[PDB]
């Protein structure tokens, strides 16, 4: 199992936007230290609501990989169908380059009808520009030129600068955000990165149809690296830690899933992820890993209000991972 | 006068992209240093040929802030006709929340007609797609709310994230590449970024239409600090620093300007900026401050084929700066 970090940005009520990002740069450079065990770190993408104040995960990324020396950092959830795919690829590319290959390139569809909307994008093709979007960034990184003649994109063959190194090893992450895009990505045989707040039935229906999907195309998916993005509010008090969760996820739910039991997914949400005391075992967790395929854990700590305790339990997790 | 650096980034023939961005890397993580005077750096914006391999200098310049604490560091010429103004404004915020108020936007209109055949722009509404485009992403920056209802953009009312605290207060600078552009500018009292590549009497033309204009609509602009970028190439054999330079522009005026006698502009261009040795005068250059208003000059040393030599001469500069 590989461990990692993972930042929603979420302002709440009372926080200042400066608060909520001093808080990702100064966990990410006391994790970037070298008796850390932590690999990697994911910066969330959200747009027009303080539920997520990150707009572009690349370019907060690229800050924090100028700011590293030891971890690879990059972007969880980089919405392609709403951008251009030659943008993308030039600076997926330049931080390939700039940062010496520790930039991950962690991509999503889009999840919101209104974002589709606001960038003039067609709903009913949806799932055709995601892959149209996708082949053309896809070339860029690890050709080097782009190409496209198609219902959304046409131009001519171009090059991309800077020529990027890594090429086909560049890391790249699919957010399981519908049917159509998980089986699309097993017969290309990349890693599923889970939306955290699914429930862990979802996640786990998503991974049984990745399984089937590849195999039904003989693709290898033995060493696919899933990843699961895993928030954690460990406190004495399992009321406190309870409260301070819901308190912190609940605005968003409202916001990305209006047509659910809202109290109900809070409720599925807070057994699934590690809130509780540091005593307990929390079993449900464990299960979701395992029953994912994830070999990548992502942690969030970002519900807690006390910024000691969370560097206790870094180091706490740390000391395990030596062992 | 107030001093800062500019990077193009031009990867000629034998050289690797890796060793083009180390040198803008380390040239500024040398400068950032307390001992240096320099206040400013610059990063440019080019597509599609290896004259000029950054195509993101917002995100070049994102790696750069991380890296350093003293220097301010922003766009030379982020394109903003064929982008969208509110992507733009989200990473100008981003910015400066992360770097604490460091980031600097220096915009341009399109100056390559195959960029706006690429991003499907249309030819004949350039300059008032220029100007819909600038309101957006500026009303973003500085009131953190963005909204469009004309032929260019048509959105609802939404926020900025994150916050922007500088707002009023970030520089903005517009690169002078058009009399319609300067003509636009001078009415909103902003100032130019020259051209580095245009020639002196060009560069004093439009800071005579910037004055002109300025006074007859009653305009302040006794504090707006222009922007000269000056390419340097200082040698002992004057030939050598000749040559150097001939052999780093001339690809990009063939690119750039293709319908211009070639070795006339290069010749113009090599008279204009501060190629020869360390013992001459210059003064071709020091007339080309004063009667473009220029109170910042940015400098740039790539043509110089010995990395050493540039350090000894940043640091003859960065003498003559305290005095």
């Amino acid at each position: 199992m590989n461990f990692g970090l993972f930042f929603l940005n979420f302002q709440l009520k009372g926080m200042t936007s400066e608060a909520v990002l001093d808080n990702m740069i100064d966990t990410i450079a006391l994790v970037d230290k070298d008796e850390y065990h932590f690999k990697t770190a994911f910066v969330n993408e959200h747009h027009f609501s303080k539920n997520g104040i990150v707009g572009a995960p690349m370019t907060a990324a690229s800050f924090l990989l100028g700011l590293t020396e030891r971890l690879h950092i990059g972007s969880l959830n980089q919405v392609i169908t709403t951008h251009h795919p030659v943008r993308i690829a030039e600076e997926a590319s330049l931080l390939d380059q700039m940062s010496d290959g520790r930039f991950i390139l962690g991509l999503s569809d889009c999840v919101s009808d209104f974002e589709m909307d606001f960038f003039k994008r067609q709903r009913d093709s949806q799932q055709q520009q995601f892959e149209a979007c996708y082949e053309i960034l896809n070339d860029g990184i690890t050709t080097n030129y782009c190409y496209a003649n198609n219902d959304f994109y046409n131009f001519p063959k171009i090059s991309i600068n800077p020529h990027c190194i890594s090429k086909e090893n560049l890391k790249q992450y699919i957010l399981a955000t519908s049917m159509g895009v998980v089986e699309w990505a097993a017969k290309k045989g990349l890693p599923l990165t889970y939306r955290w707040s699914d429930t862990l039935a979802e996640k786990e229906n998503y991974y049984q149809r990745y399984l089937t999907v590849a195999a039904e195309n003989n693709v290898d998916i033995t060493h696919v690296d899933h990843q699961f993005p895993l928030l954690v509010n460990i406190n004495p008090d399992r009321d406190i830690a309870k409260q301070e969760m819901r308190d912190y996820i609940r605005g968003y739910i409202a916001e990305a899933y209006p047509n659910t039991d809202q109290e109900e997914k809070i409720e599925e949400l807070i057994k699934q992820h590690a809130v509780g005391t540091e005593d307990e075992y929390y079993e449900s967790s464990k299960y979701a890993l395992e029953k994912t395929g994830s070999k990548n854990v992502l942690l969030s700590f970002e519900s807690m209000k006390n910024k000691a305790a969370v560097i206790d339990l870094i180091n706490m997790v740390n000391e395990k991972i030596k062992k």
